[PDB]
C-alpha cells in the first residue's frame, strides 16, 4: 500500500495568493506521508478572458520556480521525499510567436521530490463548449492544443497516465494510457457546474472500470475570484467533488462538501488489488484489434 | 416522438415456452403504439452447460421461423408495423465444423415489421471472467464473432447493435457513434455481481461518450434451466444436474439520464416504454461537438 494525496482548491487571478496556498497543501502532503500530491488543473490562475490569461502566462514560469524551490525546501525540512503534480499555464515559445500562434499552454507538471520537472503534458483536447443550462466557453480561443501523447511515468504509486479534465470524454486516450501500461490515471480539473454534477463521477468511475486504474481526481471547487485591480484599470465557478476511485470503481477517497476552498484528500493505493481485477477480468487479453 | 420498447424476462431451457412470453411482449409492445422492441441476449435459451448450449442451438432456427411468422400475425391482427431486436443462439455452419469449430453464435437478430431479417450480429467479445465473490467461460461454448455490426435504418432512427460484455470495450461504442449511430442497444445477460457494481455506470457511461440514446434489454431471475429429455440422454445425475441475471433494463438519453427504468417489484417478464427525441440528440451533439474534436491525428 502506497501513500496519495488528492489536492481541492480554488484559483484565483493572484498567482501569490495561489502559490501559498498550493505550498500548504504540498506541506500538509508531507506530514500525511503521501508519497506524491495531486493538484487541480490551472492551480496557478484562472482569468476573466483571453487576453488576462496572456497577461497571467508571463507570471507563470516564475510561479513554477518558487515552485521547485519550495519542494526542495519542504522535503528537506520534513525529511521525507515527495512528487509533486500539478496544473499550471505557460506562455508561447519564441517559436510559436514567430509562427503566428500567441495562445498560452495549458501543461500538467511532473516534478520529483529533486525539484526536477519529469513531464510537461499540454492539453490535447480543448473545452469549446455551449453548456447546457451554463456558460459559453471556448478554451481554444486562448489556449493552444498538445501535439503528443504523454509518456507513462514511473511513479512512487506505480505507473502513471496524465491526461487534463475534458481529456476525460475522450475514451481512446485512457484506453491507450493503459495499453502502454498505465496502473493509475489522473483527471486534474476545472470542471463546470452543469457538466460536473450531470458527469463528473460518471466520468472518474467509467474511465477507472474502462481501464482497470486507479483514478485521481483533483477538482478546483467553487466561484473563482478572478479580480485584478491592476489589469482592469492599467465568470467561473467549479464543481469540486475531488476524489480517488478504485479499479473496479469505487470510491474511496471524497472531498468534505461542507469545508470551503482548500482540503486534502488521502487514500492508500492496493498493487495487490489492482493485478487481482485484471487478472479476474482480463480486458488487455480480450480486445479485438483485428477489427478496433 | 418515436416509441421504443425494452423488454426484461427470464429465459428458461424450453425454447417452447420462451417464444411464448416473446410473442406476448411483442403483442404488448404493438398494443402500446412502440415502433421497435428490444429484447434481451439469449432470449431463445439458456443452458446448464457447453454440452446442453450445442444441443439447444439446434432448436434455435424453428424458434426465429416461428418468430417471424409470430411478427407479420401480429402486425396483421393491429394493423401496425413493428420491427424487432432480439438475442438468439445459431448452430455452427459447415464450413465451422470443417475448421473444428463446433461452437456456437451468439446471435442479436434485427428483424422487420415483414418478418424479415435484416441483420444477425455475431457477439466481439466473449465473457471468460472469474465474477468476484462463479467462474464463467462463454468462449467454451461460444465462436467469437469477425464482423462490426452495421448501422441499421431502423424506424427510430439510426441503430448500433452489442450484445452485453461488448459494453465494456469503449472503442466498439466509439465506432458504432462514428459510423453514424444514434441509438445503442446492449442487449444482456448481466451477472448480479457485476450488475451491481457495473450496469447503471456503463450503460451511463456509453450514452454520455457516445452522446447516443442507449437501451438495455436484460434477463432478471434465478433461470429454470430444466430438461429432464437432455438429461436422461447425456445420463446426468441429480448431484450433475446455475444462471442468475441482473434485470434493472433501462433506456438512457445521451446526457446520461435514465428515462425509463424497469419496475423492481414485478417478478417475471415486463415491458418498458420512451419516447425518443432527435431534436434532443441533435442538440447535444451540436453543444458539445466532440466528433469535431477528436485527436485521429494521434488515436
Ligand atoms: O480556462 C483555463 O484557464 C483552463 N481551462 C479550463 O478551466 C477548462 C474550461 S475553458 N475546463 C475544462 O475543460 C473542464 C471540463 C468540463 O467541464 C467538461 O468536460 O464537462
Ligand atoms: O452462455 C450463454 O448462452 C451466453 N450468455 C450470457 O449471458 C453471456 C456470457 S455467459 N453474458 C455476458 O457476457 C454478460 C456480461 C456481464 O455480466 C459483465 O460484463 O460483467
Ligand atoms: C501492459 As497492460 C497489462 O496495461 O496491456
Ligand atoms: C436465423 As436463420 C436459421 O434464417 O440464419
Amino acid at each position: 500500500l502506497k501513500r496519495v494525496a488528492v489536492a481541492q482548491l480554488c484559483s484565483s487571478a493572484d498567482l501569490t495568493k495561489n502559490l501559498k496556498v498550493v505550498k500548504e497543501l504540498i506541506s500538509e502532503a508531507i506530514q500525511k506521508k503521501a508519497d506524491v500530491v495531486f493538484l487541480p488543473e490551472a492551480s496557478d490562475y484562472l482569468s476573466q478572458n483571453p487576453l488576462h490569461s496572456r497577461y497571467l502566462a508571463q507570471k507563470s514560469p516564475k510561479f513554477i520556480r518558487q515552485l521547485q524551490s519550495s519542494i526542495t525546501d519542504l522535503v528537506r525540512d520534513n525529511s521525507r521525499n515527495i512528487d509533486v503534480s500539478i496544473g499550471v499555464h505557460l506562455p508561447p515559445s519564441e517559436q510559436d510567436l514567430l509562427e503566428g500562434n500567441d495562445r498560452v499552454r495549458n501543461v500538467l507538471l511532473y516534478i520529483d521530490h529533486e525539484g526536477k520537472i519529469l513531464q510537461e503534458y499540454q492539453k490535447l483536447h480543448l473545452f469549446d463548449v455551449d453548456v447546457p443550462n451554463g456558460p459559453i466557453l471556448k478554451e481554444s480561443k486562448s489556449v493552444q492544443p498538445g501535439k503528443a501523447i504523454p509518456d507513462i511515468i514511473e511513479s512512487p504509486l506505480g505507473k502513471l497516465g496524465s491526461a487534463i479534465s475534458y481529456d476525460i470524454r475522450f475514451p481512446e486516450f485512457s484506453l491507450k494510457l493503459r495499453s502502454m501500461g498505465a496502473e493509475i490515471l489522473c483527471f486534474p480539473s476545472a470542471f463546470t457546474i452543469k457538466t460536473g454534477e450531470a458527469h463528473w463521477e460518471l466520468l472518474g468511475r467509467a474511465r477507472a472500470v474502462d481501464t482497470q486504474c486507479y483514478v485521481l481526481m483533483p477538482g478546483q471547487v467553487g466561484m473563482h475570484d478572478l479580480s485584478d485591480p491592476e489589469w482592469e484599470k492599467q465568470r467561473r465557478e467549479s464543481w469540486g467533488h475531488s476524489m480517488v476511485i478504485d479499479p473496479w470503481g469505487k470510491i474511496i477517497a471524497h472531498a468534505d462538501p461542507s469545508t470551503v476552498g482548500p482540503q486534502l484528500i488521502l487514500a492508500d493505493l492496493d498493487r495487490e488489488l489492482l493485478q487481482e481485477i485484471r487478472n479476474k477480468m482480463p480486458l488487455w487479453n480480450q480486445r479485438r484489434d483485428d477489427l478496433f
